[PDB]
């Protein structure tokens, strides 16, 4: 229960985290990073009536973070200006290693890897 | 034109008639479909509480809309059991598909396409650790 694809807690820290680290980053727009927080703090909000209910698990945490991490790339990938997509994804790639440091310590490389990948395929779609 | 981002209301219709379509196709065991219904139901819950405050809007509710759908591809590519992976990806599309119908009344294939990629990409990934 050491991660933020086992722990509730965790994975809320997890994108608070990751909000946190990318509002100091460049390539998004004041709407755009709204937008973004409106959807982390929704996620989190989520996790944890679910975990008053004893209603996470491994297997829906971890379904829970790629909803969490697919939904910013998303945002990233169709919502124009701001900047460049490759300056979004940095931005994204970047805060994503900061969440967790802050949360593990240990950065999930392929897992950050995963995310710019969809980043490219939602803005080719 | 209108799609399931369009408002709060369809969004959610499309999640629940998602979930009531999948839940009569094969592939999936029944607490990979409790696990769907949990998540959708949660998503739903969170757009309920967010257009109370008129915090919906098309690109917040099309960010929602992926991170609904992503996570059922997830359940679907790392779940073992139930059904073949190509089996899992055709039942999510249909129902997808059964969505838009039931919900907006117009199928969008380019968004059911992208969300079979997930699933196919999901499963070459996996979520370690």
């Amino acid at each position: 229960h050491t991660t933020p694809w086992t722990n509730p807690g965790l994975a809320e820290n997890f994108m608070n985290s990751f909000m946190q680290g990318l509002s100091s980053m460049p390539g998004f727009t004041a709407s755009q990073l709204d937008n973004m927080s409106t959807i982390a703090q929704s996620m989190v909000q989520s996790i944890q009536s679910l975990a008053a209910q004893g209603r996470t698990s491994p297997n829906k945490l971890q379904a829970l973070n790629m909803a969490f991490a697919s939904s910013m790339a998303e945002i990233a990938a169709s919502e124009e200006g701001g900047g460049s997509l490759s300056t979004k994804t940095s931005s994204i790639a970047s805060a994503m290693s900061n969440a967790f440091l802050q949360t593990t310590g240990v950065v999930n490389q392929p897992f950050i890897n995963e995310i710019t990948q969809l980043v490219s395929m939602f803005a080719q779609a």
